[PDB]
């Protein structure tokens, strides 16, 4: 295998072009075309999506339907075929072209020395500043072929166009307004199978218009389960009554992966990979996704398909894709400041009505200094706090066997703290059962959970369960009788990686008072296993590929290693002193995931299958056996393990 | 309201009937029939099934085609008809009528002075001994009215006939051959919400037949959720060359209510209560029936629904239906064999599996000399044996606090056994948190109990890590109902639970089992017999396991709402003389219940079931589900919040179950 | 005329609420639904609506299936029912009914003593935290009548309640999930003539998942030239393995009217002025709406129409809608340095 290929780990690299329109001269479009194609095919994209009616520009009006226009066109678009016999992208290139009775505003899908397919736009714009109605038919509900260069080639907006060696990659083509209308044929080709929906769009600017395009290309991207391709017209359309932005942008499933300057002087693109598996497991998931499509099962089965080969580069073309580090902690800081606020409220109202539910029970922690337990405190105080709750009625310990910040902090809050010194317990356990450890650690992990469980009885209280989900994901935690159980674990849903920052975003937004502010600092400062079990930032990164996506190990590698390899790469989320930014190389990600697979598809499960209650916070997923993760507790890892063996190289 | 009334409840009473046939003489048929509908009033029933050609008699061949013999089988309809003003059943009835160019083989629905719709058979046997199509024409896709005594009525084999006033019953009829083709208009009829299916037979008896019949009958209203009420011609059709055995028979969702005697002298009637409940309950559970209906949705929105008001008896008629006392453990000795080997096998395979999964740890577990963890080292012991596992990796504990049977059973087996006194450790516990116990107090608390119970858990756990081994639960269906036991850390925690789905109602059963089977040795099964009479003779808070055992299937496995279920309850067990009892009750331990204590377990029952007791299911180690009445894991059969207040269950009571 | 009375120039006021949800017990959040109802009420709404699964509760799961749940449900929707004789606004509650064979996670649409219809969710999801096919049936393409309380109402995905004495308010009721597949039944509702689409939600909160609604119902309220009225449950709901937020919003062909307090303590409304003159005219103008009306002929004309008269207040209720003094000029610095 090539394991730096972005082709071979399911990414589909795409373009969207904004040309230098020269009006009414289709031999200087296809020029400018040419051009931009050739750079792409350099690039190796694999798609090429250029604006609305290119080879003639948009803004012509009744020059349209003059012959001479309308035949250069013809001219220029076959040269254009005949060039990307050359070229590597599909190339999707606007065209008035005859057909029947009248011209269709048309995107001509050209590949590899022949057209595919020929798309009529549907919903033609006559109102406000649009006329299109005047000097052109509507494309809605055309089928058959039509008639370019002696070749009969598929016409209608029923057409998709699939790689064949490259089966993620499906193509559906639609044309500015036809996004804007309550039922969009690209909706309707998502349903049946596409995957990548190209807008060639020409869109005059306007005031808030730019707000307009990214809303409904980023809804569709994301209602659709896909990327979708947009490409606006730029410098060169007549500005007889308009002006144009050449905005390009690519979305995926909501999220942006690229955009160009907007009024650029010159042509741009945007180019990004787009990642066919993630579309791929997003629908496989979403089963409601394919409900829809046999709900419209007459609609959907009526497309046709198109094949082609593509042939992708076979080598190391990098990676134009922002992976980023910490898939739980976002690296803009507005993002970021948004996440916490909204983990914290979770945690908050999933203990308050746990609370309310058993008429306020007073709240049992074992409080141990460390970065989770500190946190679930907080939580608690909160939670008592807006439940008109004496924070009294929480109760602190700390248990020590064979840490000060707790005290403080405990102190600084004003809930109840005690000490229980469990050793001398342990030293009876340990006795009793012939002891000369894991049963030297177990023993003290569960008296702590025995203890505060005994305490919850007498003195009517809930053990608050501490253990965040990267514990869950990796079976780090003593099963049953120890810290794995409690009454409600507010922590379940919140990996490592993230809860420090939450702790930041307590004291930022001082809520607390300095005092406590100042001890929460110092658990941060001095907080701040990771040997047996790796790198939580890894092993954080390696949970949300597994759980959201279901990632092959390969897969995952590729992706940690493109975010993670280079220091100076990327972005950090903020708290990231530079003394404090490593960066890790394949070998050691490969390590790690190998520890990964093996905890989390075979050891740990049986840890979650017997878990407390507690709220969902991360988009990424959490571990309730009762919700997001479903699996065996007596599974091997061997086909992952084999996976990883057989994929990754070994540095 | 009225508590005792079967209609009250959601039962439906149905009858099939054999008359008797006098052969084209329909006045005297009717009359017959006429007999048996008023003894089916008279028991309240509402809706009464007769067999094939009922009015005609089915064997007469090509006097069917005599014009005197058609039209006195419309006089003795219509009289029929006009009778029916007065019977509270609806009737259905055999009879060959006009209809265009031919005469159909029909099921005429009648109730209350009117003729509902007609029902022609939709597929004649023509074949063998049958020789229907040389006389009938088929009804399949026939649809519009027949003009009957001159009105117009419903005509075709796509009709339904709902109880507007009883909403569970939705009625459709197919005759005899119907239901034996590969796609029955009865299937259709239950997708499209068809909950009773009737078929009017006349089928000739011959040898194995009967079984036919059932094999037929049964396996529809097993696939349909549905009741199938069935009702053969008998004495007095022609036997020039067949006889007729008279066989009628009730299904409800694969199980027999109701059967008549086989070739009987004179007329017999089954007669049932079918619970429009409890197909119901099936039915709002099995979703893929409701995704049959939709992919067959053309065929299933074109049935005709015929409205009706039944208008049912509302006092205290009884229940002619045999609740059995024990939803878990059957009263017939060769089915409750039955269950035992198959409650055996899947726990132990349930073990097997998870010891073959950890590469065959040591087997912790407490032994108290109780049945639950009695069962469960027999259980182990199986496993390990069938996986070639010595005994010896099995590590039996006993953990007093503050029993003989557990030493003398482990000895016996040959496990490895040891004692532990968790007497010192829980007193050091009670100390360091500050127990009025260990100051001299004798305060016998829930912390006191627990601070034991958790102990003893704890104990297993770390043996368990020290020694290489998991720990054994022993917990039961019936605690894990009720939230009896320790939760965390305590009995509720463990690393497999062999126990999880038996209901304790089963568990002594099971060990009966063991010993009758004999497979352990005749010292093992003597002190197994030990452990049983000494174990047998906390029931005292969280009431008898007999009626929360009970109540725990219905809620289960129905969802019914508890005036039902107390209902039900007090049915089976007010009498202790009345229904069955499964083998091994001396008559000594026979009780009966009375409504107020029934009342007053249930109340104890939903609260600590629908509101309590969740939380401590919600964090369940693994174990295999056992019974078909389900099993309690949040992974599987049950999935409610651990926050929930059971108030409206408890208002329920309140108003629906009388005081006593 | 009354020429400072909303109604009279088009608008119809409307609410999203997020209730008190105590879940299993069907007559306490029915007692909720009054409560806020009667707000609204008095506010001279046209129009509100409440979280999925209103009067049982969303997160009870197999609870749903219990006899007396389901049994208490219908008797707490009849008593809602009798008490909407005397409200102004169409209430729009959530409950699991039986119908058939199963239950539906329906929307029961209740004006004037009377149930307009039952609108059943058409896509449950059962993925990820979602379970409710498990429970609950498919409404999509289920048509015909339920009957409830002694009258047989319209039942299914097809519906639209059109005011008769204030047409530019025609309802459309979809239910949480319908709205983020690629074809949601409030798109074909638009095109058919809907114009003001109303969404029931339970929606557990995750993070991100705010903006995930937002992105949604706001392209929807955009791209169907429609308001768009969205509520989703919040307290009370069961957090054994989830936490909810009680989000309320209101959008308007891509604006937003009004939204509430995120996780508020107690219950929230989100209350504001539609301008269905707006809505009309946009609609009148964009001739590529009625152009994919037309395409999709046959999915548009089979919707059924049922007729209520809403007779709003006439006179001054104020007007609860932010309108900028310059048009043309936005009064956020941000957005004024955008544009
Ligand atoms: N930071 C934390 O949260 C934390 C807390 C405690 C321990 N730890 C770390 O983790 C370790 C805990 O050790 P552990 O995980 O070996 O102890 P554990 O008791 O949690 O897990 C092993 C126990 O469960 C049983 N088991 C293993 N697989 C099983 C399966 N599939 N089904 C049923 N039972 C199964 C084993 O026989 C054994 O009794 C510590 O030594 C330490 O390194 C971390
Ligand atoms: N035979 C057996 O199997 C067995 C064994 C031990 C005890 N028991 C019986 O059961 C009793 C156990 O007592 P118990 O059930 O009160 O103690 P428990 O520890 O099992 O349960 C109560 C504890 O759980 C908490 N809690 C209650 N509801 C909760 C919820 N909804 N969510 C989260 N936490 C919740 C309480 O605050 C308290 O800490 C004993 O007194 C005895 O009668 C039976
Ligand atoms: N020394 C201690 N005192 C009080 N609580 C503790 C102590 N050690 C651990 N805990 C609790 O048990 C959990 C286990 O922490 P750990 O095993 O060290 O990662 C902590 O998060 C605390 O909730
Ligand atoms: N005295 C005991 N000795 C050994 N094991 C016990 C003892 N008491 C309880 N157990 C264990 O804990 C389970 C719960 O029983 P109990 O709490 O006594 O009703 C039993 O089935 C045993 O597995
Ligand atoms: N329907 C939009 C189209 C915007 C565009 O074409 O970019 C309009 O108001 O014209
Ligand atoms: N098809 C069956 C008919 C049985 C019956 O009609 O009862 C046969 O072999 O004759
Ligand atoms: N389709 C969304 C639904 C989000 C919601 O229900 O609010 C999902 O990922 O579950």
């Amino acid at each position: 295998m090539n394991f730096y290929s972005a082709y071979q780990h399911g990414f589909v690299r795409v373009a969207a072009c904004t040309h230098h329109t020269t009006i009414g001269d289709p031999a200087a479009n296809a020029a400018s075309v040419l051009d931009m194609a050739r750079a792409c095919h350099d690039d190796g994209a694999a798609l090429a999506v250029f604006p609305e009616l290119t080879l003639s520009g948009y803004s012509i009006e009744d020059v349209l339907l003059q012959d001479s226009l309308l035949d250069a066109v013809e001219d220029a678009l076959l040269d254009l075929v005949t060039e990307s016999a050359d070229l590597l992208p599909v190339l999707v290139v606007g065209a008035p072209l005859r057909h029947r009775h009248r011209i269709y505003n048309t995107a001509v899908v050209i590949h590899r020395g022949a057209v595919l397919g020929v798309v009529p736009k549907s919903y033609l714009p006559t109102y406000r500043e649009f006329y299109e109605r005047r000097q052109m038919a509507p494309g809605d509900g055309e089928r058959g072929t039509i008639r370019i260069g002696g070749a009969d080639v598929a016409f209608g907006t029923d057409l998709l166009f699939a790689a064949s060696d490259l089966p993620g990659f499906v193509l559906h083509v639609e044309i500015c307004e036809d996004m804007f209308v309550p039922m969009p044929p690209s909706a309707e080709a998502a349903l049946a199978g596409a995957t990548v929906l190209a807008n060639l769009s020409g869109s005059p600017i306007t005031i808030g218009r730019a707000e307009d395009r990214r809303l409904l290309a980023r809804s569709a991207s994301a209602r659709c389960l896909a990327a979708y391709v947009y490409a606006a017209a730029g410098e060169g359309e007549s500005t007889t009554d308009l002006a144009w932005d050449g905005q390009t942008m690519i979305w995926e499933n909501g999220a942006l992966l690229a955009e160009s300057e907007r009024f650029p002087k010159g042509v741009r693109r945007s180019v990004a990979d787009v990642d066919t598996e993630l579309l791929r497991s997003e629908r496989l998931r979403m089963g409601t996704f394919d409900d829809n499509r046999r709900h419209h099962r007459e609609l959907t089965e009526s497309f046709r398909r198109i094949d082609f080969a593509l042939d992708p580069p076979a080598g190391d073309i990098g990676l134009l894709r922002e992976v980023e580090r910490f898939p739980f902690v976002p690296a803009d800081p507005q993002r970021l400041q948004q996440d916490c606020y909204e983990a914290y409220n979770i945690q908050v109202s999933g203990l308050e009505q746990r609370l309310r539910a058993l008429d306020y029970p007073k709240v049992v922690i074992g409080v141990s200094g460390g970065l989770d337990s500190t946190h679930a405190l907080i939580v608690a105080t909160h939670a008592m706090d807006r439940e008109g709750r004496p924070r009294s009625d929480i109760l602190a310990f700390a248990l020590p066997g064979f840490k000060n910040n707790a005290i403080k902090l405990a102190r600084a809050l004003g809930v109840t703290f005690s000490e229980i010194d469990i050793g001398d317990t342990a030293r009876l356990m340990l006795h009793t059962i012939g002891h000369p450890d894991v049963t030297f650690e177990n023993v003290q992990a569960g008296l702590r959970t025995d203890y505060l469980f005994r305490i919850a009885n007498q003195r009517g209280g809930i053990v608050l369960g501490t253990g965040d989900l990267s514990e869950l994901a990796l079976g780090w935690s003593t099963y049953g009788v120890g810290d794995q159980m409690s009454h409600y674990n507010v922590n379940a849903g919140v990996p490592k990686t993230l809860i420090q920052h939450l702790i930041r975003w307590v004291i930022s937004a001082g809520e607390f008072g300095e005092k406590v502010g100042e001890v929460l600092q110092s658990v941060l400062d001095t907080e701040i296993s990771e040997a047996k079990v790796g790198p939580f930032a890894l092993q954080d990164f390696s949970l949300f590929q597994v759980l959201r996506y279901g990632f092959r190990p390969s897969k995952i590698a590729f992706l940690a290693w493109h975010a993670w390899n280079d220091a100076e790469r990327g972005n950090w989320p903020p708290g990231f002193p530079k003394s404090e930014r490593p960066s890790y190389s394949l070998a050691e990600i490969r390590h790690w995931l190998q520890i990964f697979v093996q905890r989390f598809y075979s050891f740990s499960q049986f840890k979650r299958s017997a878990l407390p209650n507690g709220p969902k916070v991360s988009h990424g997923g959490a571990l309730s056996p009762r919700g997001d993760w479903r699996a065996p507790s007596d599974m091997s890892a061997r086909i992952w393990l084999d996976q990883i063996d057989r994929e990754v190289p070994k540095g």
